[PDB]
């Protein structure tokens, strides 16, 4: 029937009667479970969408069934009926964002979902009207470190017309540049990125923390390439409290994770630039991007520099240099008053919104291996706790590269 | 492309797809609508003899003989055997291939790479509690070996229609009592309340210590489980000291050599074996990280930070992170410097890695429950964390089965 849900650390059972709302179907079947999978392998229709996210907005308002409801669903319904398609007031689109975010399986930071400041960019006709959006998007939510979570909603998909896009994979990202040695100096995941780049005319860099243009595309044009102003990029330099010679490795990271590739879906309408920043959790920066080994692999450096024996995996050299780095991190962007939690505290905010949407919702939709830390999985209270994985709408989903 | 779930390695960027799903014949719990990945515990001769005709082209495939005389002469006994009786029998050879490859199938381990080197005891001749015990302290022994441990199974008499089941009560053979104090607070192990408290009601008189090894209760055919004392010296147990913090001696923590776990059902070609426990050696986390540092288990972790002198007081110090690295790293020590076999989480993964590979040559995939096969600590700095897996059940399989009382 429905999903019974345990705790297994404190014994506390739920029922999830929320996946009940899902219309989308995931990966899984009776068969096989494809839980791990990162990617999907792959008129009346929009109507009925639209329908439900006005039922949505209204009830949220506490005003289903007022005349404005009425009239609102037969605005939609005529809208459609006559050009394929519809618009949304600001008030609907701003509801919109928060419950998509709200509604993100992979995403511990939700307790903070109904504070999210929605900049409505949807008057866009250019890549540099674009740029100026974002910019402005950069400013705000950066807030000289004490950081804001944002999205920038820029003009929806309409049918036969290319779409806006950002390349980027996020506002904010280091060149990745391939030397025909084999190597990579910078950060591997942008290598793509950074030569598309090259490739429409930016002048490159080489060092390990380049910060890259931005392309951005308006319908049916040549993406268009817009270097930020240094002063928007807010960056910390990593140190550690007591190993002094942790500064020394030369590594930095930015202040702002602002994801730009994602697809927004409100109603049936699609929103395919609409780029989002919150603040970062410490692992993100501190075991993935800097231990991963096709990132930037530091763990064996730090190692030799804490003079631990490499030579065997059952020194836990790997665990240790780890644990270190994740801290200096901590410790850096406390010194610089910059916004950032750590695994520890984000967890149990997450059970805590868990706890909040059981009251509020019926049942949450969660995807464990995302929530549960890179580092220190069962020292972290999420672990223990069972999840039911589910699409709802609004959401935000992945849609192909534009090149 | 290829019409089979396309599995993908995020470090290496290697792909391959999963045809071996295609003989699962079981449902799990997940449907198109939601995932139920994370959940620990989800919820006739015709039904007897297709599972059972299965298993034998199984077995003669794997010896090669699949469609041959001798293997249509045992389907044709398979069924004579089911259709006068309502039940059949493994010869030898079947019930330890049957043993293996559940092993081999098992989704939730990752010591698989070990598969084939299984010794497989059978004791279907057992008919008594008194000789049940005998057994399973020949199978300690033998999988003990001083030290240099040897995997096992023993397997009991199957369940049988109209006659009490072979059980094992206890949920592994060594296990630390767990007794229920004044305040509320456990002494010992909390996962163990329940049986210790059953072993008190079946006679046993109980110790006081945190670390007191439990009696069996073992349970043959239509009677009451008769309760049984495991002779010391047949216990390996390892002190735990850590390489560099001379303190951590001084805690009085320790653990035992063997995992043998013994509360779940072996099932072959539709034959149910409620008593058939296994054992291994350790992957050092299950100790380091889960039984000492869970919160509902020993949860030593603010005992050790103290005694390390960290900030307890503040989610950002890590001193949860720091202290668990130390006590795995005194369990690694103390393993080995007692020449007692065991495996860390680095080397135990990587080693899984290259069982994927070998599956992938010999079967098309391998079933593998992603949250159970990453380990408790340091996820992502293994190779496991960044490969996709499937998940689907096979047969033959290990189960879980209801608690006999
Ligand atoms: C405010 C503090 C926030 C924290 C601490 C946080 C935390 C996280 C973390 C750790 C991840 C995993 C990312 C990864 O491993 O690659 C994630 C993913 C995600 N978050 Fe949040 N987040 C925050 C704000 C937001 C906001 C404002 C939005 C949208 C408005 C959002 C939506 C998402 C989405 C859609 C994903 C999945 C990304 C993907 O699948 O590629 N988050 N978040
Ligand atoms: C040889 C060394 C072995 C190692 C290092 C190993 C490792 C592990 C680990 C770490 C787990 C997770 C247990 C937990 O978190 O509760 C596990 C589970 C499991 N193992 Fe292995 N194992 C080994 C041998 C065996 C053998 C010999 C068998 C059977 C013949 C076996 C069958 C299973 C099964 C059925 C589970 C799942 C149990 C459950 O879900 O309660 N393993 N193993
Ligand atoms: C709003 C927000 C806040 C936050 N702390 N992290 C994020 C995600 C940032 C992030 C971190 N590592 C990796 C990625 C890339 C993910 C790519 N998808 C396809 C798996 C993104 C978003
Ligand atoms: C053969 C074998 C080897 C090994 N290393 N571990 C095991 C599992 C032992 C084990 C460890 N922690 C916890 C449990 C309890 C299992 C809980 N199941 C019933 C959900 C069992 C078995
Ligand atoms: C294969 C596996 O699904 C994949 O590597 C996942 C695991 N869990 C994750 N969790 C988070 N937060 N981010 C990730 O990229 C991943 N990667
Ligand atoms: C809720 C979650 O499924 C549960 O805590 C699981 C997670 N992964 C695990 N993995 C292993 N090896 N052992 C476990 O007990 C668990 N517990
Ligand atoms: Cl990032
Ligand atoms: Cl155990
Ligand atoms: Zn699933």
């Amino acid at each position: 029937k429905f999903p019974r849900v345990k705790n297994w650390e404190l014994g506390s059972i739920t029922y999830d009667t929320l996946c009940a709302q899902s219309q989308q179907d995931g990966p899984c079947t009776p068969r096989r479970c494809l839980g791990s999978l990162v990617l999907p392998r792959k008129a009346e229709q929009l109507l009925s969408q639209a329908r439900d996210f006005i039922n949505q907005y209204y009830s949220s308002i506490k005003r289903s069934g007022s005349q404005a409801h009425e009239e609102r669903l037969q605005e939609v319904e005529a809208e459609v009926a006559s050009t394929g398609t519809y618009h949304l007031r600001e008030s609907e689109l701003v509801f919109g964002a928060k419950q998509a975010w709200r509604n993100a399986p992979r995403c511990v930071g939700r307790i903070q979902w109904g504070k999210l400041q929605v900049f409505d960019a949807r008057d866009c006709s250019s890549a540099q009207e674009m740029f100026t959006y974002i910019c402005n998007h950069i400013k705000y939510a950066t807030n000289r470190g004490n950081l804001r979570s944002a999205i920038t909603v820029f003009p929806q998909r309409a049918p036969g017309r290319g779409d806006f896009r950002i390349w980027n994979s996020q506002l904010v990202r280091y060149a990745g540049y391939r030397q025909q040695d084999g190597s990579v100096r910078g950060d591997p995941a942008n290598v793509e990125i950074t030569e598309l780049c090259i490739q429409h005319g930016w002048t490159p860099g080489n060092g390990r923390f380049d910060v890259l243009p931005l392309l951005l595309q308006a319908p049916d044009e040549a993406p268009e390439l817009f270097v930020l102003p240094p002063e928007l990029v807010l960056e910390v330099p990593l140190e550690h409290p007591t190993l002094e010679w942790f500064a020394a490795l030369g590594l930095r990271w930015y202040a702002l994770p602002a994801v730009s590739n994602m697809l927004l879906e409100i109603g049936g309408l699609e929103f395919s630039a609409a780029p989002f920043s919150g603040w970062y959790m410490s692992t993100e920066i501190g075991t993935r991007n800097l231990c991963d080994p096709h990132r930037y692999n530091i763990l064996e450096d730090v190692a030799v520099c804490m003079d631990l024996d490499t030579r065997t995996t059952s020194s836990l050299w790997k665990d240790k240099a780890a644990v270190e780095i994740n801290l200096a991190v901590l410790h850096s962007f406390q010194l610089a008053k910059v916004t950032i939690v750590d695994h520890h505290a984000a967890t149990v905010s997450f059970m805590k919104h868990l706890d909040n949407e059981q009251k509020a919702r019926g049942g949450c939709p969660a995807d464990w291996a995302w929530i549960v830390p890179p580092i220190s999985g069962s020292l972290t209270p999420v672990f223990h706790q069972e999840m039911v994985n589910y699409i709802l709408s609004p959401a935000f989903r992945y849609q192909p590269d534009p090149w």
